[PDB]
């Protein structure tokens, strides 16, 4: 038993809510919460902008400290850092940006990162600003994450599309 509260089951592992992912993370404090990064963990819009100014701009901070140590992030790779005030954990996660002309295929790589944590609240990857159709990543995710993962969708009309279609 977990904290998450009010999601629909889609799979024995993955579950979905219609969400604000910052809000969702401040109340339940998870011990992973997935963010929507670029490679230079530059956190200026889309989940990333919001998570990042829930942390007061602390993400950004420690962010950068962490591009200047190691270089940019690989498409479809992660790195782990502070959740700050929002989670133990927060796990960067660089999925594909459709409008940058980044191969899709690599969206399968990235949400392979999630099955090296127990639990994560986490959103689409790949969905909103990266330009990726949610469905086909919510399909990627269900075939590809074996671990418990929490999808939270912040567009109702979006969330309601997504259920009603899976399949
Ligand atoms: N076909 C699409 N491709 C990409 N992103 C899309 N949406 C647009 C509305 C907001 C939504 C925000 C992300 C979210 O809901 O978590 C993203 C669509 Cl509809």
């Amino acid at each position: 038993v977990n904290s998450f509260s009010g999601y629909l089951k889609l799979t024995d592992n993955v579950y979905i809510k219609n969400a604000d992912i910052v809000e969702e993370a401040k109340k339940v404090k998870p011990t992973v919460v997935v963010n929507a990064a670029n490679v230079y963990l530059k956190h200026g819009g889309g989940v990333a902008g919001a998570l990042n100014k829930a942390t007061n701009n602390a993400m950004q901070v420690e962010s950068d400290d962490y591009i200047a140590t190691n270089g940019p992030l690989k498409v479809g790779g992660s790195c782990v850092l502070s959740g700050h005030n929002l989670a133990k954990h927060c796990l960067h996660v660089v999925g594909p940006n459709v409008n940058k002309g980044e191969d899709i295929q690599l969206l399968k790589s990235a949400y392979e990162n999630f099955n090296q944590h127990e639990v994560l609240l986490a959103p689409l990857l790949s969905a909103g600003i990266f330009g990726a159709d949610p469905i086909h990543s919510l399909r990627v995710c269900v075939d590809t994450v074996r671990t418990n993962v929490y999808l939270a969708v912040f567009d109702k009309n979006l969330y309601d599309k997504l259920v009603s279609s899976f399949l």
